């Protein structure tokens, strides 16, 4: 139909309405865990850490696959997503180390 | 110290706690999504609309990247975010059309 065509259309943009907000949520605690991680990131320069840390990264893997599953959410995709989030926060880890070194050079 | 190494490592276990509870409210508001997307999904595979949508997908990283600009937040990041989703997205959009056919055959 012209009537089911619009329909259709319609019911395809209520539904990118939805996602288009969760994006914009998702951007806003990211933006929160991204201020957290780098307050761990200053702390572990002053102090030496590693930016790796591997006991750490395997805690969360498991709780967030654990917490997934709970969820009815896929727990490879789960981790798929956490490890691309905490390979940002280990670029960013070493940039914070280098400009702290740089200051003390 | 050692009272200044507890200091230190109770700071850390402290932000650790906040970067825990912002990954399980990113799953949960995934979940979400990935149920809009899934419903999107199965609309495309019945009228036969293709998985990537050029001009939707433009749309979604412009849009994403302005907010992300007026949140203090990398733009690029954003987009590499939303695109590691897209990607996810675009699979699922393929898996579900490819089990409508295998009824329709």
């Amino acid at each position: 139909g012209s009537m089911m065509q619009e329909k259709i259309l319609s019911e395809l943009a209520y539904l990118r309405q939805s996602i288009d907000n969760f994006d914009i949520t998702l951007i806003h605690i990211l933006a929160e865990r991204f201020r957290c991680t780098q307050a761990i990131g200053r702390l572990k320069a002053r102090y030496n850490l590693p930016a790796v840390d591997p006991l750490r990264e395997q805690y969360q893997i498991k709780r967030l696959r654990k917490l997934a599953i709970d969820t009815h959410f896929d727990p490879d995709f789960a981790e798929k997503f956490l490890k691309f989030i905490i390979k940002e926060v280990v670029h960013q880890h070493e940039v914070i180390a280098e400009k702290q070194k740089i200051k003390k050079e």
